[PDB]
């Protein structure tokens, strides 16, 4: 129905998501539309409570550095609960492109620079995610912004993650990512065992199929990107400095 969180009340509209968190399409006293994620923090234990600590300590500290990380207007947490009070975004990246059939290959490109500026910033800070999906990018007016950053699907798992992690492992996830928006399926989405597809992904024999497409910069990327020795593939900054992202 309704929420208070820190002296401003808050009307729920609908209800985005759902284990012990649950996010909400809110209105404050303005009429101004918001995202209120509320955590159960009844019963966690103190691993998880730690994880939940460093995630809004992450993202509080990385407002400040890019534009491509989910704003955090406010929050309040106490021993029973977590609201956290966000800016909401039209779609997360996984459902856009579920729905989405075909993709603008400018709208690609705009949403690219985005995601790399996002995971660089992180990477900047000592994080690496490592469970990079579409699902952890929000369209926020026509910008792909980070939802979390991996604190609190196997088709975007990196080679190395499953041979035993550096901020190439996140470089693998982002170039699956784009994979599926250039080419509407991610590397191995063909191999339904799961068993088998981790194989797969780190056989070095299993040569992945690149698709003579239009832009031939994309081609390069995807390939560079999809390299399963990490020491071989291509990093963020390099790829920010891409004719892909920087060339009309
Ligand atoms: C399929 N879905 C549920 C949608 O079409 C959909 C997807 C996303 C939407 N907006 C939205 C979702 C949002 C947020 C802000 N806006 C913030 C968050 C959030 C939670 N934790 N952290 C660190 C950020 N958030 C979120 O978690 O969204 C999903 C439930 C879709 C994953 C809305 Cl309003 C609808």
């Amino acid at each position: 129905q309704s929420m208070s969180v820190k002296g401003r009340i808050y009307s729920i509209l609908k209800q985005i998501g759902s284990g012990s968190s649950k996010v909400f399409q809110v209105l404050n006293e303005k009429k101004q539309i918001y995202a209120i994620k509320y955590v159960n923090l009844e019963e966690a234990d103190n691993q998880t409570l730690d994880s939940y600590r460093n995630e809004i300590a992450y993202l509080n500290k990385l407002q400040q550095h890019s534009d491509k990380i989910i704003r955090l207007y406010d929050y309040e947490i106490t021993d029973q609960y977590i609201y956290m009070v966000m800016e909401c975004g039209n779609i997360d990246l996984n459902s856009w492109l579920k729905k989405k059939k075909s993709i603008d290959p400018w709208e690609r490109k705009s949403y690219w620079k985005n995601m790399l500026e996002a995971v660089h910033t992180i990477h900047q800070h000592g994080i690496v995610h490592s469970d990079l999906k579409p699902a952890n990018f929000l369209i926020v007016d026509g910008m792909l912004k980070l939802i979390d950053f991996g604190i609190a699907t196997v088709n975007y798992m990196p080679p190395e993650a499953i041979k035993d992690i550096s901020p190439k492992s996140d470089v693998w996830s982002l170039g699956c990512i784009l994979y599926y928006m250039t080419y509407g399926k991610t590397p191995f989405q063909q191999i339904i065992n799961q068993i088998s597809k981790l194989h797969a992904i780190i056989d070095p024999n299993h040569e992945i199929e690149f698709p003579d497409i239009p832009e031939k910069d994309l081609q390069d990327v995807l390939k560079c990107c999809l390299k399963r020795d990490p020491k071989q593939r291509i990093s963020i900054p390099e790829l920010l400095a891409h004719p892909y992202v920087q060339i009309q």
